């Protein structure tokens, strides 16, 4: 089945991070493409990505990377879809500045930013899971009963 | 004529910011509506805002609170729709206590959150249309019209 | 014997940290539940548990969470208890984000705010105690032993 | 009228925040006294100060400083009662300093830390009254009406 | 009098800081090109702008921006040539997003990253100008010069 | 031989750190004294010390704390003798928390701050030894030695 | 009336910040010279400077500079004399480079560092003064004087 | 053959960071000298280093180093060669202070900055070649075959 989100990461290293939200999009049965795209490394390659996603049938970006961080605002550059920004966390300042590349994108150009690291790349598949389902009542459904069984999950007291 | 898009802040003090969220709607003739909803002050006040706004017909909420700002994240909490989260420059620490306690948000809750101030509510509307736009052709071109001008309007040179 | 104070924290990872509270409230012979409320994937188990601590006999809650950690904010919403705030320390950020997220209440609800981790969970713990004792001799005069142990019990001079 | 809680603060110039704590208590009706200490100018004094407080029949130390803020800290060494520590809003570092000079304290010696400013000033007041509302039904039932009167002024909407 | 140095930047709002840069070529007598040019509203300029300095004879790129700063990033990842970049001061983070979004670039696409605001701009001149004069003799005299100027120009005390 | 510094700690936890300046005093033949002094858990056995040191026949004390650490501002509040501090690294917060606690003293009570961790213990002791120096001739020449070994002793390239 | 004190400072700019040093020390009466030099613009003049201090019979000195301040760490390098060095507050980073450049100096070249601004500069003369009080009596007395002064001036109460 | 770029770095302990820059150098056969010179330790070894640098026939410096990092700018001070500066991770504060002491050089005297750690060495080396290649046509098309390979070699998706 055709893809509806693309996840884009910079690099291999981001993948320890970005595999989240592949899980989580196959968990939910939302057909997706995750590849390795790099904002400095593979500019074309990106150009091209962003440019096309939308005549391609993509809904939705899930756009991951560390550091200097622009691969989530460069490819909102090129596209009109909604681009969702994980910061990944960087060795030396453990995601401060792959978060404040993200987020702090000037009016005109947004990219919805999720948390640094694992937690963040689970919720901008579930943020995209979100944007899908208010033209898709199946999968609607099946995101209810996601988040209906995250909520009745927890348990009332800490095993010690 | 009724909303599709829910703009909530947690006090007046909050409007000189989510004010250009509000306009950018506005432009792009995105019905919505626009409140205060204060998360420590009106917890029940929220908690019914953000579990009725699907039923109500909303399909994106745009929050935006400064300091320790739980108000995105306690609205993702009983909401299944997107939320976007807009960090309100704070007065001692400069909205970066704004920027964490909205974009941090553990696994399974997710609040897609833009830049700290005026940029980041600008970017709310703009991301929230372009979720829209997915599936609303009419302002999928009056977006596409937004972006093309926007690129269009980008001097050449510096005036000295 | 009835809970007068209630430990509540966010997951079942924030207990490596709480466990300390426990710890130390159990030494002092403080009668105290402790829960796992989620303020995002519980949202309504927290509202209710916040909203009757007091008629439970309550007196003070001790909450910790980590990241965007609106636990402790969110809980003091609802009652009029004292609440008293434990920032875990997360992964990336090391408990920033989780100090931020619950110091930076604006005025009107309070949290308390103890030390990122294990010290500030053994600290709310103690000023808990601290609180209690104005109004019960025998634990006033147990918290009274327990600081004079404290301070007796420092070494005049490093071991090597 | 004899006091309950003691206000105390480093200098002259941190009035301009913890005036916002003499305020509420006044407004709760809850006798107070409100004092300059200086941990590192009038070391002596602040040690008189907080091992005393209790035979005097202080309930709780509201204390406030800014920079390298060591009067809550150094108060809470002496004495066995709850302090609530008010970071002071410093010129260059913003309270940063202020509030890691507080918040950081080490497992055994609570100090219970507010918001950077006026708001955490306001929040010791509020936190104080909530402490001693425990055994004082008539500043329960005031301290309730606040809260309500809170909630109950907080508008639908802003003011454009 | 063909330009051997571009200075972007990306947005009139940059200029009041880079002007510094073009003040100090010209001081300096190098020939160069200013303009405006937007990673994110016309990331085609830039990719063709960075993609064909080279041939049009540049050799040295001097890019200013903001925020989320990735104008320097990506101005590296078309060109082959020393992209320079200089961190605009930013309203709430005061260039600290500017400095990581530029400066944490990942191996294999540098930027040589000057200091925050004007002293970055004046900076990224004279180190272009250090470039250059290592294969223009006559620019390396002059700044020579302008160093031996600098160094004489330093008062012995100051004034009171 | 009378000690004529002292090194005092708030805690045994802190003497893998603090263990660097005594070992580097007794290299230089420093008498000294090493003690545990918590300004928190023992504040009066820190007056006392601070306040007898110069009778004492001290010349300057090294304090290193962590956290909120506020043992150097207080000891220097009770005693006219020079107080170096040592920033001990905590956990959470890599002993930013310790740095600023320390360096931040308001005018009229110094604090001389070194480097967090073993770096600043080992120069905290050669500072004191500076110091000390200035009216030992015999310590004077033994220092320049160590200064002059320490320059002669650094390679000229390293080792692959 | 030979100078027994330095005061250096990187710029004209810093003498609003380093002027307090100076005012302190004719206070105490403490005969000292006050320059400027600059690490960057003229560094043989430091290395002069700082080489030659012990011979000119200078005891102390104390070096401010702002941002990348590298003024204090080599005049330390140059000179066994004890070294204080006052951060002067930045523009954008509001002096946290400042104090980061001059702390945290590694093993065997200690600066003693004070406040970030005019806090710091008073402090760094008292340090001076403090140093140099062991061998001078009738300095020691002056400064005696001064603190108990400063001790016996603190208010009892606020002026509201 | 002579060597047209020298690395420099504080310390041994630098080589695990700076080992990249030359490895990169190597590859592209750039003839270099690789060196330890500590500003603080050895600073008159770095003043004639870098006073001769450009009668040896060196055309670019890196030069490395952590915490207070002041080699890269103090070499500066000293040569009219292109200065490329290296932050190197910190224990501590993970490069944020090596970072700020590099970058934030004053208007007169630049440093270009690049990277925390091993892609900031590896980003050096490149800059370095980058800056050769402008007048080494042999150089320029390896440089040209790097960057190809670099883009070329990028995966287009994850190995999972
Ligand atoms: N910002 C960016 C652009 N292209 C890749 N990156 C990022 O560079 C970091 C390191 O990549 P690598 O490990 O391949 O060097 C990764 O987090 C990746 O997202
Ligand atoms: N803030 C919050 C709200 N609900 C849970 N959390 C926090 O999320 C973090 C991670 O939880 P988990 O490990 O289950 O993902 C924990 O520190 C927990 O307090
Ligand atoms: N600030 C302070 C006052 N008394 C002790 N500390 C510090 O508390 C930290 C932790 O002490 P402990 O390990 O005993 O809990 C140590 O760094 C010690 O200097
Ligand atoms: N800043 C500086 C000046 N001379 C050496 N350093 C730095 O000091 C740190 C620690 O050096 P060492 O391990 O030898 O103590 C290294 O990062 C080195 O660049």
């Amino acid at each position: 089945s055709a893809p509806v989100v693309g996840i884009i990461m910079g690099s291999q290293s981001d993948w320890e991070t970005m595999r989240h939200a592949d899980a989580l999009l196959t968990e939910l049965e939302i057909p997706h493409e995750t590849l390795i795209v790099s904002a400095h490394r593979t500019p074309d390659r990106l150009a091209d990505y962003a440019r096309t996603a939308a005549e391609r049938g993509l809904n939705v970006i899930i756009a991951g990377a560390g550091g200097a961080a622009h691969l989530p605002g460069m490819c909102a550059a090129w596209t009109r879809l909604p681009v969702l920004g994980v910061p990944v966390e960087s060795r030396a300042l453990k995601g401060m500045d792959s978060l404040l590349s993200i987020v702090q994108m000037p009016g005109g150009v947004p990219v919805g930013t999720l948390a640094i690291g694992a937690s963040g790349a689970k919720n901008a598949a579930l943020l995209a899971a979100s944007i899908l389902a208010l033209y898709n009542p199946a999968l609607a459904a099946r995101l209810e009963t996601w988040r209906a069984l995250q909520t009745a999950s927890v348990p009332n007291s800490p095993i010690t």
